[PDB]
């Protein structure tokens, strides 16, 4: 088997080998890059998302998070406070403003230790979950908007027609902004490409080792774990590398900079933080090997996960026990 180890792997595509999504992603598989959870793809250096960013001050963050924290430094929770909206620009500068900018570092390892030091104790503000895409609609390779559809896939594997829509988001961050603990909805495959700014660093276990990290958390969260028993969907327990070291838990760390691709894998739990204001665009994806993740996949039934219209057609389709019991935690 490719990749024992469980590496995360990094990837050069040529301009040609960039034509076919699918098929790249194909490739990357048998080369063992999804046994990791986790791979970085350098785009061709022929390659650009848009012309300039020159004006995306304009774009409207309705709903900023700040991210306040509780626990210990390397075990916490954080809970998500709504503030006012604010414009890109105006979340540039206040990225930048001397209570929030990036202190002073060495390296991005000086920076991960700063981090997970000093991280419970402050409150960064993250625009996540903005529906809109950055890529240029004339960049027509690994454009995260023009993507084949979860539910094509679905329909193409399966034979069945749903409802539902799959677009990008863009996520703006800043020093310390924090995605804690997760798979994907449905253990879907994710694609973040990292548009301009400051670096995000990003740590994930294998997912053959997945159960290992969930049997941690629970141990870690034990209220939370009584509570909801896929309370990682929540999406707000931060767990630090010195912590899964110390309970031998199989994992690996990899820092993506400006115009590089992260791909997820099903299962692959993840998290990171990122180094300064940054701007990343995301979706979910799909491919034949998924549909046995889906049909195994964890569902958030204490109703605190709240998801997308779109997961009910998969959980439908796909997970039709769960179906009656999900859904009531969703209404
Ligand atoms: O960029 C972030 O903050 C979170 N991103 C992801 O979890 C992802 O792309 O799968
Ligand atoms: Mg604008
Ligand atoms: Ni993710
Ligand atoms: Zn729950």
């Amino acid at each position: 088997a490719q990749n024992p180890n469980c590496n995360i792997m990094i990837f050069h595509p040529t301009k040609e080998e960039f034509n076919d999504f699918d098929k790249y992603i194909a490739y990357m598989e048998s080369q063992g890059a999804h046994r990791a959870g986790l791979a970085k793809i350098i785009p061709p250096k022929e390659w650009k998302a848009r012309e300039t960013y020159d004006n995306i001050s304009e774009i409207l963050i309705a709903t900023p998070l700040q991210q306040v924290a509780s626990g210990r430094a390397g075990v916490f929770t954080q809970y998500h406070k709504k503030k006012k909206a604010m414009t890109v620009g105006e979340y540039r500068h206040l990225a930048n403003s001397k209570k929030y900018q990036t202190p002073p570092h060495q390296n991005f390892e000086d920076l991960e230790r700063k981090y997970w030091k000093n991280r419970i104790y402050n409150s960064p503000i993250y625009g996540a979950d903005i529906s809109g895409s950055l890529f240029d609609e004339n960049t027509k390779q690994w454009n995260l908007g023009h993507l084949g559809t979860i539910q094509d896939l679905l329909e193409k594997e399966c034979g069945v027609v749903i409802e539902g829509v799959n677009t990008p988001y863009l996520y703006f961050g800043m020093w310390k902004t924090t995605f804690a603990w997760h798979t994907e909805d449905m253990d879907l495959y994710s694609i973040n490409y990292l548009h301009l700014g400051e670096p995000k660093t990003w740590y994930v276990v294998p997912p053959e080792h997945g159960q290992r990290l969930e049997r941690l958390a629970r141990e870690l969260f034990p209220g939370s774990s009584r509570g909801c028993g896929a309370f990682l969907r929540h999406k707000v327990a931060l767990i630090s590398p010195t912590v899964l070291k110390e309970n031998g838990i199989p994992f690996n760390r990899i820092t993506q900079e400006a115009g590089e691709f992260m791909v997820t894998f099903p299962y692959g739990y993840h998290a990171g933080f990122n180094h300064g204001f940054n701007c990343a665009e995301a979706i979910n994806f799909a491919t034949p090997r998924w549909i046995d993740y889906g049909k195994m996949a964890s569902q958030c039934s204490c109703g605190e996960a709240r998801v997308t219209f779109s997961m009910d057609a998969f959980v439908r389709i796909l997970q039709p026990e769960r179906y009656d019991l999900w859904k009531r935690g969703q209404d």
